[PDB]
C-alpha cells in the first residue's frame, strides 16, 4: 500500500530507518525503493517488526531467494532457511550456534556464489553491549592511498572458512586432521578478484576480510606475500581492536528492529564479549536479481 516511509541518513552517512513496512502488503514499488536504499545506504533498519519465524522468512522472500546455511546445526528447528545465532538455551537445549561471527567477515565470502542481501532479526538484545560493527569496503577502498589501490589492481584473493569452521557435535572423538581435510573438500578456498564492480551501484568494492581472506595472488595466479593483506587489513580498520577507526560503524538496534544490509559492500563483526549479556539473532540470507559480481 502507501505508508511505508524511508528516512535516509543525511549525505554520505551510512544507514536508513524504515517506518510502517508490512511485508505482506507492501507494493512492488515499495520493495523497489527499499532495495535501492539497501544498495545506497548499505543498512536499512525496519522498525516495529513483530514476526514469527515463518513471517520473518516471508519478509525475506519479498527481497530475494533465501538460501539455507550449508551447515545444518545453525538452522532453526522449524524453518531450515533461518540461521540462528544464540547462547540462550531453549528448555535446556542449544538452539543454533553460540557466539557466531566474532571476526571481520562478509557472509558466504568463502563460498563460490555468495548472496547479496543479509537480514538479521534480533530476538534477545544485550542491554549494554549491543550492536554489530560494520565497515563499508567500497568507501574503505576509496579511502586507500592511491599507491595501495595500484598495488592490488589486477590481483586475486583466496577466501576460506578453514579458520572459523565451528566444531559440530558429531565431530567429537574424530582426529582433527580428518576434520581439516573434510573442510577443504566440502568448502575449498574460493578465488575472487580482490576488487569487483558493484552490480547495483557501480562502486569498486575491496572484497577482503580478516576472518575469511587467507591469501592474495598476482594477475598470473602466483601467491603474493601475506604482508600485503595485513597492510590492507590495517588500512581499512580491520586490525583496530579498539574499534575507533574512522571506517568502523557501530550499528545498534532496539526490540522490533530488523536489519537488512548490503552483503556485497559491507563486512561486519560481533562486539567483544566485554559483558556476559546474551545474544539471540535470526538470520535470513537472500539472492537478489544479480550475482555478487559479474565474474561469478
Ligand atoms: C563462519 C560463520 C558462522 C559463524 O560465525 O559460526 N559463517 C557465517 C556466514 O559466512 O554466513
Ligand atoms: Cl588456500
Ligand atoms: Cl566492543
Amino acid at each position: 500500500e502507501g505508508r511505508m516511509q524511508i528516512d535516509e541518513q543525511p549525505g554520505n552517512a551510512i544507514g536508513a530507518a524504515v517506518e510502517g513496512f508490512d511485508h505482506a502488503t507492501a507494493s512492488d514499488a515499495d520493495i523497489d525503493a527499499l532495495k535501492s536504499t539497501i544498495y545506497t545506504k548499505k543498512i536499512a533498519v525496519l522498525k516495529g517488526q513483530d514476526l514469527s519465524p515463518q513471517q520473518f522468512l516471508a519478509l525475506g522472500k519479498r527481497l530475494g531467494r533465501p538460501e539455507a546455511y550449508y551447515e545444518p546445526m545453525y538452522q532453526h528447528p522449524e524453518v531450515t532457511e533461518i540461521f540462528v545465532s544464540s547462547n540462550v538455551p531453549e528448555n535446556g537445549k542449544q538452539i543454533g550456534v553460540p557466539k557466531t561471527g566474532k571476526f571481520w567477515h562478509a557472509d558466504y565470502q568463502f563460498m563460490p556464489d555468495p548472496f547479496g542481501i543479509t537480514l538479521i532479526y534480533p530476538q534477545v538484545i544485550p542491554e549494554k553491549n549491543r550492536g554489530t560493527y560494520f565497515i563499508d569496503m567500497g568507501r574503505a577502498y576509496d579511502r586507500l592511498p592511491e599507491d595501495l589501490k595500484k598495488e592490488i589492481s589486477g590481483t586475486y584473493c583466496r577466501h576460506s572458512v578453514r579458520k572459523y569452521f565451528k566444531i559440530r557435535p558429531h565431530d567429537v572423538y574424530r582426529p582433527i586432521s580428518e576434520i581439516i581435510e573434510e573442510v577443504e573438500r566440502k568448502t575449498p578456498a574460493v578465488v575472487q578478484p580482490t576488487t569487483f564492480t558493484h552490480p547495483m551501484t557501480g562502486e569498486t568494492v575491496l572484497y577482503i576480510s580478516e576472518g575469511f581472506t587467507v591469501g592474495i595472488e598476482d594477475q598470473d595466479g602466483k601467491p603474493l606475500d601475506e604482508e600485503l593483506l595485513k597492510r590492507l587489513f590495517d588500512a581499512t580498520g580491520q586490525l583496530d581492536e579498539s574499534f575507533e577507526h574512522d571506517n568502523i560503524h557501530l550499528q545498534s538496534f532496539e526490540q522490533g528492529d530488523l536489519l537488512v544490509w548490503d552483503n556485497r559492500s559491507l563486512i561486519h563483526r560481533a562486539r567483544h564479549t566485554t559483558t556476559p549479556e546474551p545474544t539471540v539473532s535470526y538470520r535470513v540470507t537472500v539472492h537478489d536479481e544479480r550475482k555478487l559480481h559479474d565474474g561469478i
